[PDB]
């Protein structure tokens, strides 16, 4: 069953109101292109989980741990951030990518085929991101997700192949956890729409294709313990 701490609330907060993620009481399934969740600053739309706010603390100061069955369905040339740690400002620290685009250095690396990239960023102590490709995968397809923040010293799974490394520290730092759909052309990496602009938002998923955007996840657990 899905952990309390996301049912109830007790450590997330949910960005999408609906459809509620818990469809039933084992399963998460997050649907931007529904849920159609903005922010100020946002560059898509998101269904997501975060840490609630007054739980926060640096990234130095919690152990951290989250695992997930995770299958993806989507478009191709879809692009989402599925699991991140959000800086105070907003920066970001982690981010785990399920990706169909021309950006180099992955196993695919190939825009709009069908095969999604499933690779990490970490922003080390330095201020500078750090990427690594883990798996690739078609729709439909499922792997296995654990993302562990040791005390800043933060490490990626999935398909069997792992890496982390030591990370810049926000003082107010926030794991969150979803399917946050990045409005950007596969081809040219471009961003589409603009920022607080639902409806642009809906025009570029039109022009894009993305038109299936459905992560589901399955035996899922979280662990929090500060210090
Ligand atoms: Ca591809």
């Amino acid at each position: 069953t899905i952990p309390s701490s996301i049912t109830s609330g007790s450590i997330f907060d949910l960005e999408g109101d609906n459809p509620n993620p818990l469809v039933d009481d084992s399963t998460l399934v997050f649907v931007p292109l529904e849920a159609q969740h903005i922010t100020p600053n946002g560059n898509g739309w998101r269904h997501e989980y975060k840490v609630k706010e007054s739980l926060r603390v640096a990234m130095t100061q919690t152990y951290e741990v989250f695992e997930a069955t995770v299958k993806v369905e989507m478009s191709d040339g879809g692009k989402t951030i599925i699991s991140q740690h959000h800086a105070s400002d907003t920066g970001t620290i982690s981010k785990v990518y399920v990706s169909d685009t021309d950006e180099s250095g992955f196993n695919d690396s190939v825009a709009n085929n069908g095969i999604f990239d499933v690779y990490v960023r970490l922003r080390n102590t330095s201020g500078n991101e750090e990427k690594f490709a883990l798996g690739t995968m078609t729709s439909g397809e499922t792997f296995n997700l654990r993302v562990v923040n040791n005390y800043g010293d933060v490490e990626v799974t999935a398909f069997g192949n792992s890496f982390g490394i030591p990370v810049e520290d926000d003082s107010q730092s926030y794991f969150k956890f979803g399917n946050y759909l990045q409005s950007q052309d596969p081809y040219t990496l471009d961003k589409c729409g603009e920022a607080g602009n639902s409806n642009s938002f809906k025009n570029c998923f039109e022009d894009l294709g993305i038109t299936e955007s459905k992560v589901t996840m399955t035996n899922v657990s979280y662990t929090r313990e500060t210090n």
